[PDB]
């Protein structure tokens, strides 16, 4: 509401921290959702299926007892890199390779037979996925990644859809809505029969996301003062920063991918159960002519504020003075042909939204495939959620005693050089490669709350939302472009790091161009 309405309502008490909590709450469980890809999406170790082992008869009718071991040479080629061939198998069994005294490089996959009976995949650590239940490996390899982007493709869907509609029926109703059509999309994803149902729901999953993020952020910005708009902002980020965490400890409990994806969507039905006690915002129901609800939810707060006095007072005339500044001045949207005109104004936009699209296409590229970066997921998870914290609040102070333009290229830069090097370090020693993995994870993040900070202050206040919502944009598009990037996988696992890697350093040096402040 106006300035004076929400004055003399309270600017920040009861009501706010009560709505904050409730509206932070389901970012953890939403992160939870935008993550689970790392671990219901597993690629556990693949070979081809063989009559010689799985079936018992005929290992049983061999005279006396063979070793696993060495029974698995004799039906499966010697892959690349010193292992088993997971895509082929011999046609039939070759007892010459038994013997250890002849070499193995005549043994090889000139004459061997492609997966024809499936793929028999490992249970150690993940008693089912959606690869092994698929069977999205060798020829569908390029399958894994594809749902992850169209997953993230909803999402554009969603920012796209959740815009105006929004700003038509409310932002109450609309996250409603969406808590509603996360928890059914991700139930309905968990009993998916088929690929491509799981897909459809995926990215209906990923639609309700895209509209709880924005409509979240939106009654957040609107119910608090304008002194800490960005502040409770950046605490939304950090809600999904703890969901990081939250991802990483449900995880290691359920070792599934449909009890998984279940017990991460079930919450979002108590989601919309409490959801209809929520405020609507009193701004959007003042400047669209709702006058009666929003005297009502101007005196609900400021009664559960604790100011029953103040709020009896209040009449609609009042009500009508008070928005008369926004009223008379029908600020309407500006389009980009008064932004990208202007000479003076092209280079600043620009470089902003090649930041937001570097930040956007690098880090989640490099968060889905988690597996690439370390040894171990839960441990990546752990450290990436407890470590993106401290950095997001040492941002805020580093750009409070110094300038921005050179906190963003400084992180921007060190994210991608971390990224670069965690390539180049062997690959026997994990330790340091998990670690140069977390801290390059950690510096994009805060390079993203650092750009989130210093975008609004380049442009100015006519033309800020626009510049905004294009960077938004661009950032969405890099996520859906991020995956793409392990397409390029085949050559060798080093590519697709070094691209990711590339482009935020890239990125950071470009950032140095733009002005301060
Ligand atoms: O605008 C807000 O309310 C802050 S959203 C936030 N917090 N941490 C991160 Br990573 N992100 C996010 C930032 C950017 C994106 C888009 C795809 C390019 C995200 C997409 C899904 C989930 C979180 C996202």
């Amino acid at each position: 509401a106006f300035s004076e309405l929400l004055d003399q309502v309270g600017g920040l008490g009861r009501f706010q921290v009560l709505q904050t909590v409730a509206l932070v709450v389901p970012i953890m469980w939403l992160c939870t959702q935008s993550m689970l890809e790392n671990f219901s999406a597993a690629v556990p170790s693949h070979r081809c299926w063989v009559p010689l082992l799985d079936n018992s008869t005929a290992q049983a009718s061999v005279p006396g007892a063979l070793g696993p071991e060495a029974l698995l040479a004799v039906s499966i080629p010697p892959g690349p890199n010193q292992g088993p061939h997971q895509c082929r198998r011999f046609r039939q069994p070759q007892w010459q390779l038994l013997d250890p005294n002849a070499t193995a490089t005549n043994w090889s996959e000139a004459a061997t037979e492609p997966c024809v009976d499936g793929w028999v995949y490992d249970r150690s650590t993940f008693t089912s996925t959606i690869v092994a239940k698929w069977d999205l490996v060798c020829d569908s390899q390029a399958l894994k990644p594809m749902a992850q982007s169209i997953y993230l493709a909803g999402i554009l869907v969603g920012a796209a859809v959740c815009g105006p509609a929004s700003d038509r029926f409310g932002r109450r109703l609309v996250l409603t809505w969406s808590y509603l059509q996360m928890a059914v999309s991700g139930t309905a994803a968990a009993f998916a029969p088929t690929f491509p149902v799981y897909c459809l729901f995926r990215f209906l999953v990923a639609f309700a996301v895209a509209g709880v993020m924005m409509n979240t952020g939106t009654l957040v910005m609107e119910w608090t003062s304008a002194q800490a708009r960005p502040l409770v902002m950046t605490l939304n980020s950090l809600g999904f920063s703890f969901g990081h965490v939250l991802m990483a400890a449900v995880a290691y409990g359920v070792r599934d991918w449909a009890l998984l994806q279940l017990v991460v969507s079930v919450p979002f039905f108590l989601c919309f159960v409490y959801s209809c006690w929520l405020a609507e915002s009193a701004r959007w129901l003042l400047i669209t002519g709702r006058l009666d609800r929003g005297l009502r939810e101007l005196q609900r707060v400021a009664a559960i504020n604790g100011k029953r006095a103040v709020g009896d007072t209040l009449t609609p005339q009042v009500l009508l003075s008070a928005m008369q500044e926004e009223l008379s001045v029908g600020q309407a949207p500006a389009s980009l042909g008064t932004l990208l005109r202007t000479p003076g104004l092209r280079l600043r936009t620009c470089i902003s939204t090649l930041c937001w699209f570097a930040f956007g296409f690098t880090f989640f590229g490099l968060a889905l495939d988690l597996q690439a970066l370390g040894s171990n997921i839960f441990l990546l998870q752990v450290l990436i959620g407890v470590v993106d914290i401290p950095a997001k609040i040492g941002t805020l102070l580093l750009l409070s005693r110094l300038g921005r333009r050179p906190t963003q290229a400084a992180s921007l830069v060190l994210a991608g050089l971390c990224i670069l090097a965690n390539t180049l370090v062997p690959h026997e020693m994990g330790a340091l490669r998990s670690a140069l993995a977390v801290l390059g994870l950690g510096g994009l993040g805060a390079a993203f709350t650092c750009i989130t900070i210093y975008s609004g202050e380049l442009f100015p206040t006519v033309l800020r939302m626009t510049a905004v919502g294009l960077g938004q944009m661009a950032a969405r598009g890099g996520a859906i472009l991020g995956p793409l990037v392990r397409l390029l996988g085949v050559h060798g696992p080093w590519l697709p790091l070094l691209v990711y890697g590339t482009v935020p350093v890239l990125s950071g040096l470009a950032a140095l161009l733009l002005p301060e402040t």
